[PDB]
């Protein structure tokens, strides 16, 4: 199921080998053979034009086993073997100079080049396209595959023969974008300004580091998304204009405008912390954004964060007081058939709201039911107008839903309404945690929850929900001959799950009546679960979680400036303009332009 | 609301790239311009005097940008432009023999004191103030600037030229004060010397390292409250005299006369243990004063300490004995009308001291009320003089308080007591754990509850009580239809916090009753409170007290001296002389003067 792609190309790789070691032509170019290689040209011709397993003539092997004497002797035989490319599915569209380029062969491709070979040869192969299953992403064209080997010969040697700068492959990468997906990101940085040194602006368009990919990715932001923090210090050099130096002090002042949020739809603040990366976030503590964020939070940030946590702290204590005080009548019925099984006494009201201290509650549950609609006026529109949906965002519509819920079930007048106030008194309560994070060290604890119940308990409650069956099953079975009014643990089989997990966990005691002979296999079973169960087991899970608070500790001021910024994004596109001005200080009035700059002092040395 | 300090000082620093840019004249001083600035200069004068956006003339900007022949080409234009400061705000009364020296400039600041240049230009701005605001803090003076910036050139340029050793700034710190509050500690120590080598003693007052700040401070006294090691182990070694040296032995005599408290009121070791600084208690491991304050704890104060913290615990147990055998008649009145619910039967007495075992417990009493006022006799009359009150003088105040209200609530036969015997009983025992400091190994364990209770409890209390208040209020919804005499856990709603706050902590058990058919909400609830609230977030705080433990018991030798100079100071300014010598060996019977030393040896090699 879907690995026959790795399959079949390990059998066309050694078909390959097998057609190579069947022609005399093409064995005697894999070692140069150059006796043979004259021998066989000179027959009548032997197939020139022989294809083997992979679309290939007789001249990329040659220049794939980094033969220079074989290819020179074919290309004065050759008649246009120069122009054919592969013809292949896995390496289609791969001409001759392709390959002459990546091994560094520096005197075959001024051999190729002099017998007019095409630099814009579209390599349209399904081994060169960005995948998890191709370990090289080089590009299409010849200048993309000499600035990813680092080669600083080939590239002034394309330019000079026509190659175009501006090209762009199925993804629409233009050349300076592959250079930010390579791994060695010291060398990308010298064929950096290389590529864009060939750049002279003649009333084209935006100049080769503004041109945007399929998705609209510049390379000043594809260097943000993709966690390429070398490939961004080197280029924020363009934008940052010093000002004056006294002694050691030094007053830069950044640029800021791809990386604020514009009129355009998108910022590099929302491509960082919305990505599927762990390292697109180490570059949220670079220079011009580590003093972006903390200025556009100690203003205009925190003091809308604690409004929208006072709001909400008055409104779940407004929700909790009109449901303590719920209708509640005293009875209608008698002490139905279980003898004493059955302890109720109230049977809530059918629909009387008279007696004016009912009518004081009626303003509070208006209130309650008020802000459950906004609440989805504010998430609904949200998910069901941008479709994809990637946990607090789920934890507060789902409160929302169980204001809704009694509601529709106390107009009705349904009978068991204490079930959806009971998963709205605590999950309405338990999203005042969401609101710490406007707090520097109440801040990662939420993360440590997180991580906790997701990370460490939902990988062991499988390991624990097989000894609780365990034992419980067994307890049930000891204890299923027995009188259930003295020791009644368990009595039936949900109630001896429920009593072995309040036993594993230890919060009940353990069961005991010494006025009675408790069953002897009883002895032997329990004191085998104090041991595997208790002591062994459940220490082994607050193990684990005292190296996930270490963890996340460790690393407390990154998560939290990671949950500013995510909160202020989010407060930025609904809460309007007017009340949140641009940040920065603009231009057009100091002869700047219509650009918002930043400025920041440093002692230097 | 108070940040717009920072938005005008971006907006003052563009409105002078703004005048830069639209003045030819002072355009043609940021890139020298020698060929317009003389075409400039010739046309008639084109307004030599052109203030900038900061009060600066167009010599000012040649200084700044480090233009030296566009300033020799100005100032043979130039009638007294060597004169005028920057009138400014920001930069107030900065000359332009300031900006020369910070840079370095040494060719300009030859030129601008030939043409005659005061040297005592007070730059009374509020730039170079004392401010955290401020990066910088180099002082006033032209000799002031060139010692922050370690320019041993221009320091011997500048008192040549008559530069006065001795100006004071705002803060009233001399030229060598602003040395210890530089971030560059061993440049400094070159620049204390050199300072100190321009010093003839011409029988002016005290020999410039001895002229006091505004506070008071010495030089080697503010190199002790900024925690400054380097500019204090430099220091020292004025006032050490080296006696014998007998192959590794070593018989050095340190001063001692700025450390210890003589009848000024201040010392070294008040100032570092009162300050708000945490590297200050680094300085209290050096050789002249770690073997002062463990020569001052040895003897004079261990013993001293004992004999207080003997009395006191056979004070604490007279106002126990005293008050477990309070008056308590047998009853007044009936069984009030709860059933069962009110169980008392005491009513304590009203005014009977009769029945002479009531006459050894007035003893008793009257022990416990005169050991409260001298308490409030020795606390009261110190924060009430001295104004200031910066954490067991809070909980002896408090125990004071208890003692006194008792006494005033029994006088006039007030009924419920048990109330301030409460919150005495266990404020009175709980400062035992104050004498736990004159014992090494006990010492810091006093450090440990403070730091569990203010810096990891008080952070996670907020996190707890959403928790317990989420799931009281849905525990007490659950069973309120029920019948509270079986499972009556949760049967008013003080009760049901209370009886969840221990639910958290699992000191009690949990409810069960297997008579009855609990309702069926409650096995879901509760099995979600014991997994996010008994092993998920307790277990959360149990770890975060176990690298508070760790990072103390780290460092459990430093908490512990710091705690001795805290209570030696504080036992010597209360316990009078003739009780409490002076410590070391005095001079004036050996030919030393009226010095107080202390000698030590130590082998070297
Ligand atoms: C409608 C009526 C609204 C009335 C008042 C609303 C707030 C008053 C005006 C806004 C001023 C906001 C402000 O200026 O600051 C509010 C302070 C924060 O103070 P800070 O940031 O300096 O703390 C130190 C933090 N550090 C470590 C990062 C340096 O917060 C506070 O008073 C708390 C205010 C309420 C917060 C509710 C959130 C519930 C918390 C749950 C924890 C779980
Ligand atoms: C980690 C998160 C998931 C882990 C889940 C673990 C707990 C399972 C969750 C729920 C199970 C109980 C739900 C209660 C509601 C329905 C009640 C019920 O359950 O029906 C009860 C029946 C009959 O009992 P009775 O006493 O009324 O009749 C007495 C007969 N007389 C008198 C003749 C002796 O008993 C039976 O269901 C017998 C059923 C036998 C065992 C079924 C358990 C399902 C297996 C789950 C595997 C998951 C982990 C694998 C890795
Ligand atoms: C009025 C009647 C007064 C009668 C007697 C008072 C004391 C007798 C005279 C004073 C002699 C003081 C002395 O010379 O030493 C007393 C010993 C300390 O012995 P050490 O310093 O050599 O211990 C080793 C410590 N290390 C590790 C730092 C080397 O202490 C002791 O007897 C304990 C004496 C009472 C201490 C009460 C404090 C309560 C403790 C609470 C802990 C929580
Ligand atoms: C970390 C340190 C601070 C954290 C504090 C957490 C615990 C709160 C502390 C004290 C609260 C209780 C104090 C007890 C004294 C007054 C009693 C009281 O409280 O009045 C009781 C009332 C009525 O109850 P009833 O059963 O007698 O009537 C039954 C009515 N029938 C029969 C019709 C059902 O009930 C009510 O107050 C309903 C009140 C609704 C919830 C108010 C809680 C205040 C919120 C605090 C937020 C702090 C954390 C936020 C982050
Ligand atoms: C009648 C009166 C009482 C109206 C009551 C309205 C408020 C109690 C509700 C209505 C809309 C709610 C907001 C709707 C959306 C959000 C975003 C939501 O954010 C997330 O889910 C996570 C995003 C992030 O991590 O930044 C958190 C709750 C919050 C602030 C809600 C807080 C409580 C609000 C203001
Ligand atoms: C921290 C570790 C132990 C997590 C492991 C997860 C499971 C081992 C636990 C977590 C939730 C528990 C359940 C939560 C609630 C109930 C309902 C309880 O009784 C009922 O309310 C249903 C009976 C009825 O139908 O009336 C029976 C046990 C059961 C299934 C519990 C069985 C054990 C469960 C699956
Ligand atoms: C009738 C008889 C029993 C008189 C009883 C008097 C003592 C029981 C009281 C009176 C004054 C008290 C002292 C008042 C002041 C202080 C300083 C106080 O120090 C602090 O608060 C911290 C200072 C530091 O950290 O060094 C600690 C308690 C102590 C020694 C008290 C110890 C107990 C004393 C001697
Ligand atoms: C009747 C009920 C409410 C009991 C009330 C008890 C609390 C009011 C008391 C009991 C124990 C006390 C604590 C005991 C010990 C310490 C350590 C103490 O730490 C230091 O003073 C260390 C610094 C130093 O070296 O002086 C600070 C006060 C504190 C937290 C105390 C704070 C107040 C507490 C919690
Ligand atoms: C270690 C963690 C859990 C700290 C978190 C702090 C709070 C969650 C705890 C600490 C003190 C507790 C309070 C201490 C004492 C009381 C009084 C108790 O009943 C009373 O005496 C008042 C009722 C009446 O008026 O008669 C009700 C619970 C309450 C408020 C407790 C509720 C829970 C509190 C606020
Ligand atoms: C009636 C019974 C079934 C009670 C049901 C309780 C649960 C449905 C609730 C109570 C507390 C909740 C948790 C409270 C806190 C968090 C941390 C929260 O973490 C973050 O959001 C961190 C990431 C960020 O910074 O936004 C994820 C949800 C989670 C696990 C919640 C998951 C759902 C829980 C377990
Ligand atoms: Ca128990």
């Amino acid at each position: 199921r879907r690995e026959s792609w790795a399959q079949s190309r390990d059998e066309q790789n050694l078909l390959q080998q097998k057609r190579i070691w069947e022609s005399p032509l093409l064995l005697a170019a894999k070692d140069n053979d150059v006796q043979a290689l004259n021998k066989l040209l000179k027959y009548e011709d032997c197939k020139v034009h022989q294809r083997g397993a992979m679309g290939e003539t007789a001249l990329h092997i040659a220049a794939l086993y980094d033969n220079l004497e074989a290819a020179m002797v074919l290309m004065e035989a050759a008649p246009e073997l120069v122009f054919e490319p592969m013809t292949s599915e896995l390496y289609e569209g791969q001409t001759a100079l392709h390959i002459a380029v990546v091994n560094q062969n520096m005197n075959l491709v001024r051999a190729l080049l002099a017998r007019r070979a095409s630099v814009s040869a579209r390599a349209t192969g399904t081994a060169f396209r960005r995948s998890p299953c191709n370990l090289i992403y080089f590009g299409e064209h010849p200048l993309s595959f000499a600035a990813c080997v680092n080669s600083e010969e080939i590239v002034r040697l394309l330019i000079e023969h026509g190659a175009d700068i501006r090209a762009q492959d199925s993804l629409g990468n233009t050349v300076l974008h592959i250079l930010i997906l390579q791994p060695n990101k010291t060398f990308a940085c010298q064929m950096y300004n290389l590529l864009l040194s060939y750049d002279r602006h003649g009333d084209h368009l935006q100049p080769l580091d503004l041109v945007p990919n399929h998705q609209g990715l510049t390379p000043f932001k594809l260097a943000g998304v993709e966690g390429n923090t070398v490939m961004f210090q080197h280029l924020m050099q363009k934008r940052k204009h010093t000002q004056w130096t006294y002694g050691p002090l030094t007053s830069t002042l950044y640029d800021l405008t791809e990386i604020d949020s514009s009129g355009d739809e998108q910022s590099l603040l929302e491509l960082i912390i919305t990505t599927k990366k762990r390292e697109a976030r180490q570059i949220l503590d670079q220079t011009p954004v580590k003093e972006l964020v903390s200025l556009k939070w100690k203003r205009y940030g925190r003091p809308y964060f604690c409004m929208l946590g006072a709001i909400y702290l008055l409104y779940i204590i407004c929700f909790t007081m009109c449901c303590i005080y719920r209708p509640l009548k005293p009875r209608t019925n008698n002490r139905t058939s279980p003898r004493d099984n059955t302890l109720l006494q109230q049977k809530l009201l059918q629909e009387a709201y008279m007696t004016p201290k009912d009518d004081i509650r009626l303003v509070g549950e208006l209130v309650t039911v008020i802000g459950a609609i906004i609440i989805l006026l504010v998430e609904v529109p949200d998910i069901f107008r941008m479709g994809v949906t990637r946990p607090f965002h789920v934890l507060i519509i789902t409160y929302a839903f169980m204001v809704l819920v009694t509601m529709v079930m106390r107009l009705i007048s349904a009978s068991g309404e204490v079930v959806p106030m009971s998963f709205a008194l605590v999950l309405g309560w338990c999203n005042v945690m969401y609101f710490a994070r406007g707090f520097q060290m109440l801040g990662p604890f939420t993360i440590m929850i997180q991580k906790m119940i997701f990370g460490d308990l939902m990988r062991f409650c499988w390991l624990m929900a097989v000894v609780i069956l365990g034992f419980a099953s067994a307890f049930y079975i000891i204890f299923q001959t027995e009188d259930p009014e003295e020791l009644g643990h368990f009595y039936d089989y949900p109630m001896a799950l429920f009593s072995t997990f309040e036993l594993f966990l230890t919060i009940i005691d353990g069961p005991a009546n010494y006025n009675v002979d408790l069953p002897f296999m009883y002895s032997i079973t329990y004191a085998a679960f104090a041991i595997i169960a208790t002591l062994l087991m459940l220490n082994l899970l607050i193990a684990m979680m005292g190296d996930t608070h270490w963890r996340v500790a460790h690393e407390r001021d990154e998560l939290w400036r990671a949950q500013i910024v995510a909160t202020t994004v989010m407060l930025e596109r609904k809460l309007p303009r007017c009340l949140w001005p641009r940040s920065g200080i603009c231009g057009r009035e100091y002869g700047l332009g219509d650009r918002w700059f930043l400025r920041v002092e440093d002692r230097q040395d």
